[PDB]
C-alpha cells in the first residue's frame, strides 16, 4: 500500500511526503486546503478528461471507415460534418496580460531540457549567456580543414579563424561608423558614447543606440555591451588571456544573449512512469524555481554601467517554461478508491503549478523566475478547441487552489496534432486570455497525420514527409494564425528543434529559413546550439517579418488537409528495405535506454551513425510508418522481424561507450526493449492516436520490477 488518503484518493507517500516537506512551505497555502482542492479539481475534471479521450476515439473510428470504402471536397465536407472540422470564429486579438519581456518582445532561440536530468537543467538555465568563441572553436561551424583541426590543444590558426568569424559577426550587426572592428585597437566610453580606437583615426557606432553599457573602469573598461534586434552581445576585454594575447584589440571573447527562454521538459524527453520518478522530476522543478538546485549552481544577475553613468542589472538566466505532460496518460503516484489511476495532466497542473510559486518570490530560496507575476506552461498533443477549453478551465480551477490571481497559469499551445492544425484560429480563441506561444513541429505532427489518414493507405518514407505539401502549410499556417490574432509584439510563435546536434555548420547554414518565416522563436539541443543560432536573430529582423506578413493567408484548408499518399509504386525493393532499417533502427536506439535505463533525451547514433538529439516523438512517427506499410501490404511481418533482428547487433555496438548498458542481441525474447519495440510497431495501429507512452509505460514498469526481484 504505502499511500494516504485524501477523499477519495489514495497518494504515493513519496509523493504526499515531497509535497508537506518541500514545496508546501513558504507558499502560504494550508497543507489541509490544498490536498482537499486536489481531491474536489481530480473529482471534478476526471469525467470531462475521459468525455474528451472518447470524443477523440469517436472520430478517428468515422475518419478509419470513411477511407475503407473510397475528392477533397467530400472529404472536408465529412470532416466539417463529423465535428472535426469547426467553423472560424470572427477575428480577434489575444489579450494575454502580466508577460515578461522574453516572452512578448525579444526574438530568439528556445532550449528544451528534459527536468529530471539536474545537470543539463543546470546548463540549460544557465544558456541564456553563452560563448561565442567556444560554440565556434569547438563545432564545425569553423571549418576542421588541414591546418585547423581541433587537436587536444589548443590551435591558433584555428582560433585566428574563430576571431575573423566574429569580428565579422560584430561588423554586421552593430556596425562601426566607418571601418570594421576586424581592425581594432581598443575600446573607450568617452562622454556615455563608445569610442573604437582604429590604427589610425578612431570611430562610434553607425547607430550610436546599439551601445547598451560596459564593465570595468569607463576609461579602460573590462567589457563592452551591445544590443541588436534586442539581443545583446558582450565584448569582453582582456589581452592577459590565452586568446586575447594574439588579439590585435585585447578581445577576450564575444558573448551572446542566446538561449532567452527554456522549458523545463515533464514529457517527450523523460521517462517517468511512476511516484519516486514524478517525484525526482518535481524536486529538480522546485528546486530550479527556488534558484537552489545544484549538481555546478545557478547563474547570478550580470551588473552593468549604463552609457550615461548608473547601474543596471540584466537577468543571468533563462526565463523558464515547464512543459506538462498531455490529457492521454493516468500515472500511479495517486490512485482512488477502486484502485484507478488518477490523469497525469491534471496532477501536473496541480504540482507544478504549486511549485512555481516559488519562482515568484525570493526567500525561502534566492532567486526569482517571472518578474511580472506569470507561471507558464506548456501543453501537448492537444486535439482541437474543446480540449485547449478544457486545460483552461484546469488552470483556472488549479488557479483557485493554490490562491492565484486568475490567468496567473499562461498556456503555451502546441500545434502538434492534425485536429489542432486545422482548428487553430479556435483553439487560439480558446485560451484568449492565456496563450503566450504556439508553436510547430516535425515528430509528433507527422505522427498524427499517418496515424489519422492510416486506412488511406501507404505513405510517403520519413524524410519524403519533411517537404510534403501539407507540412509545409502547416507551418506557414501556424505563423499566419498567430500573427492575425495579434501574437506580434504580444506572444511568440515558435518552430521546431534541429535535432542533428553535431552539425553545426549545417544548423547556421539552414536554420536561419525560421526567423526568415517570422518565427520569433525555435528550438535548439544544447547551449551550444542556442549560441550559434543567436547569430540568425542578429542577421534576420523578426519584428519587421512579422509586420510584412500580418494579413496574407499562405495556407488553404485543402493544402493542409492533403494527405501524404505514395504514389503508385513510388519504390525498388531496396529503397523499401533501407526504410524499414531506418525506422528499426530509429526505434530500438531510441527505445533501449528508455525501457533500460529511464533515459528520454540523448544523443543516439542513426543508421548513418549522425548524432541525433531526438524526443520520444521519434517513436510514433517511425512506429506509425512502420505500422502503415504493414497495414497496406508493402512489407510482411517477416521483414519486420528480420529488420529488428538486423539492428539490434548495430544498435548494442552503438552503446560500447555505456557501462550500464546491457545488450540487447544474441538474445531478443529476452530483452524487455527489445520486445518493446517490437510491440510498438506490431500493435501501432491499434494505439490511441498511434500514441507510445502506453506500451512503454508498461515495458518499463516491467524492467524496474524485474530489476527489483
Ligand atoms: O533534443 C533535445 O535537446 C531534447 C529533447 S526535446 C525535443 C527533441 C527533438 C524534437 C523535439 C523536441
Ligand atoms: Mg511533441
Amino acid at each position: 500500500t504505502d499511500r494516504v488518503s485524501v477523499g477519495n484518493l489514495r497518494i504515493a507517500r513519496v509523493l504526499y511526503d515531497f509535497v508537506n516537506n518541500e514545496a508546501l512551505p513558504g507558499t502560504d497555502i494550508d497543507p489541509d486546503s490544498f490536498w482537499a482542492g486536489v481531491d474536489k479539481v481530480v473529482a471534478d475534471l476526471t469525467p470531462q478528461n475521459q468525455a474528451l479521450l472518447n470524443a477523440r476515439d469517436e472520430l478517428q473510428a468515422q475518419i478509419d471507415k470513411w477511407h475503407r470504402r473510397r475528392d477533397m471536397d467530400a472529404y472536408r465536407q465529412f470532416l466539417t460534418e463529423i465535428g472535426y472540422l469547426l467553423p472560424e470564429p470572427d477575428d480577434f486579438t489575444i489579450t494575454t496580460s502580466g508577460v515578461d519581456a522574453e516572452i512578448t518582445t525579444t526574438a530568439g532561440p528556445q532550449l528544451v531540457v528534459p527536468v529530471l536530468n539536474a545537470r543539463f537543467a543546470l546548463n540549460a538555465a544557465n544558456a541564456r549567456w553563452g560563448s561565442l568563441y567556444d560554440a565556434l572553436y569547438g563545432t564545425d561551424v569553423i571549418p576542421e580543414t588541414d591546418g585547423a583541426e581541433k587537436g587536444p590543444t589548443y590551435n591558433k590558426v584555428r582560433g585566428d579563424k574563430v576571431i575573423a568569424y566574429a569580428r565579422k559577426f560584430l561588423d554586421d550587426s552593430v556596425p562601426l561608423s566607418s571601418g570594421s572592428f576586424g581592425d581594432a585597437t581598443g575600446f573607450t566610453v568617452q562622454d556615455g558614447q563608445l569610442v573604437v580606437a582604429l590604427p589610425d583615426k578612431s570611430t562610434g557606432l553607425a547607430n550610436p543606440g546599439q551601445f547598451a553599457g560596459y564593465t570595468g573602469a569607463a576609461e579602460s573598461p573590462t567589457s563592452v555591451l551591445l544590443i541588436n534586434h534586442g539581443l545583446h552581445i558582450e565584448i569582453l576585454i582582456d589581452p592577459e588571456s590565452q586568446v586575447g594575447t594574439t588579439d590585435r584589440a585585447g578581445v577576450k571573447d564575444v558573448i551572446l544573449e542566446s538561449a532567452i527562454t527554456t522549458i523545463m521538459d515533464f514529457e517527450d524527453s523523460v521517462a517517468a512512469v511512476d511516484a519516486a520518478d514524478k517525484v525526482l522530476g518535481y524536486r529538480n522543478w522546485l528546486g530550479l524555481n527556488k534558484g537552489d538546485l545544484a549538481a555546478r549552481v545557478l547563474n547570478r544577475d550580470r551588473n552593468y554601467t549604463a552609457p550615461g553613468g548608473g547601474q543596471f542589472t540584466l537577468p543571468g538566466r533563462s526565463l523558464m517554461f515547464v512543459r506538462n505532460v498531455g490529457h492521454l496518460m493516468t500515472n500511479d503516484a495517486i490512485v482512488d478508491t477502486d484502485g484507478s489511476e488518477v490523469f497525469e495532466g491534471i496532477m501536473d497542473a496541480l504540482f507544478t503549478g504549486l511549485i512555481a510559486i516559488h519562482g515568484l518570490k525570493a526567500s525561502d530560496g534566492p532567486l526569482i523566475n517571472s518578474r511580472t507575476g506569470s507561471i507558464y506552461i506548456v501543453k501537448p498533443k492537444m486535439h482541437g478547441p474543446a480540449e485547449v477549453a478544457f486545460t483552461c478551465e484546469l488552470f483556472s480551477r488549479v488557479e483557485d487552489v493554490l490562491g492565484l490571481p486568475q490567468n496567473t497559469m499562461k498556456i503555451g499551445i502546441m500545434d502538434e496534432e492534425r485536429r489542432t492544425t486545422v482548428n487553430l484560429k479556435a483553439c487560439i480563441k480558446a485560451a484568449a486570455d492565456r496563450v503566450v506561444f504556439i508553436n510547430t513541429g516535425f515528430l509528433d505532427r507527422t505522427g498524427d497525420e499517418i496515424h489519422t489518414s492510416m486506412e488511406a493507405g501507404p505513405m510517403v518514407r520519413k524524410g519524403t514527409m519533411k517537404s510534403q505539401p501539407w507540412i509545409l502549410a502547416y507551418e506557414d499556417h501556424n505563423v499566419d494564425a498567430g500573427l492575425a490574432a495579434g501574437f506580434s509584439g504580444r506572444a511568440q510563435v515558435g518552430k521546431g528543434m534541429w535535432t542533428m546536434t553535431e552539425l553545426m555548420a549545417d544548423m547556421v547554414e539552414t536554420k536561419i529559413a525560421q526567423p526568415r518565416a517570422g518565427a520569433s522563436t525555435a528550438w535548439v539541443p544544447s547551449p551550444t546550439a542556442a549560441t550559434l543560432h543567436a547569430l540568425h536573430y542578429h542577421q534576420v529582423d523578426v519584428a519587421a517579418v512579422q509586420q510584412g506578413l500580418a494579413g496574407k493567408r499562405r495556407a488553404t484548408i485543402e493544402q493542409l488537409l492533403t494527405i501524404p499518399l505514395a504514389k503508385e509504386l513510388a519504390w525498388a525493393p531496396d529503397e523499401i528495405r533501407e526504410e524499414v532499417d531506418n525506422n528499426c533502427q530509429s526505434i530500438l536506439g531510441y527505445v533501449v535506454r528508455w525501457v533500460d535505463q529511464g533515459v528520454g533525451a540523448s544523443k543516439v547514433p542513426d543508421i548513418h551513425d549522425v548524432a541525433l538529439m531526438e524526443d520520444r516523438a521519434t517513436l510514433r512517427i517511425s512506429s506509425q510508418l512502420l505500422a502503415n506499410w504493414l497495414r497496406h501490404g508493402v512489407i510482411t511481418s517477416a521483414d519486420v522481424r528480420a529488420s529488428l533482428e538486423r539492428m539490434a547487433p548495430l544498435v548494442d555496438r552503438q552503446n560500447a561507450g555505456d557501462v550500464a548498458y546491457r545488450p540487447m542481441a544474441p538474445n531478443f525474447d529476452d530483452s524487455i526493449a527489445f520486445l518493446a519495440a517490437q510491440e510498438l510497431i506490431l500493435s501501432g495501429a491499434q494505439q490511441p492516436n498511434g500514441y507510445t507512452e502506453p506500451i512503454l509505460h508498461r515495458r518499463r514498469r516491467e524492467f524496474k520490477a524485474r530489476a527489483a526481484e
